[PDB]
């Protein structure tokens, strides 16, 4: 309801509640190919920035899997992009970029964690979010860990449901 902050005029076209459909694709050079149930909620409350919560389950049981919030905020008047991350896993990260067109593409310069997170720990994260010509949104993300060269490890493609 508040009217947007014209400062994240440039990725209104990720505000929504999104379905992943199909299910999303996980993948590492480490790991069985799987895929995931994931509901993705961008919403804003008149801030300059945008509010996430990413919250993947099993495609088949729906037990909950990976969950992440964070904040998106963007330098007032240009196309330059700051993300911030909590994961489930004990896992924080800062990624930074820019959009241009309706692609946003950001990379993380900060990553910290708790000191029992499972291993092997992630070292660099990427993600390319974008909106297709069906007008679905589209998030890719890629990873280098500590024993893994940056290579991809999720590709979804989500539905508009709100
Ligand atoms: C940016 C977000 C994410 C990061 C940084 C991340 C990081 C990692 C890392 C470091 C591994 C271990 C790699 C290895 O075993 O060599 C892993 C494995 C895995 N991740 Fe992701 N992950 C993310 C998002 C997700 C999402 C959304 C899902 C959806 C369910 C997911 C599901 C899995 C699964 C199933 C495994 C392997 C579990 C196993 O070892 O059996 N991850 N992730």
């Amino acid at each position: 309801p508040p009217k947007m902050n014209p400062v994240v005029e440039p990725l209104s076209w990720m505000l929504g509640t999104w379905l992943s459909d199909p299910p999303g694709a996980g993948t590492y050079p480490t790991l069985q190919p799987f895929q995931y149930l994931e509901e993705v909620h961008i919403s804003h409350v008149g801030q300059p920035m945008l509010n996430f919560s990413f919250n993947s389950f099993h495609p088949d049981t729906r037990k909950p899997m990976h969950r992440e919030c964070g904040f998106i905020r963007l330098k007032p008047d240009t196309n330059k992009v700051a993300f911030v991350s909590a994961q489930n896993t004990g896992v924080v990260e800062v990624e930074e970029g820019e959009v241009n067109g309706q692609e946003l593409c950001i990379a993380s310069h900060s990553i910290a964690r708790i000191s029992f997170a499972k291993e092997p720990h992630v070292e660099q994260i990427t993600r390319k979010f974008r909106l297709n010509s069906e007008g679905k949104l589209e998030q890719t993300v890629s990873m280098a860990t500590t024993t893994q060269p940056m290579t991809q490890h999720l590709h979804v493609t989500y539905k508009k449901v709100t």
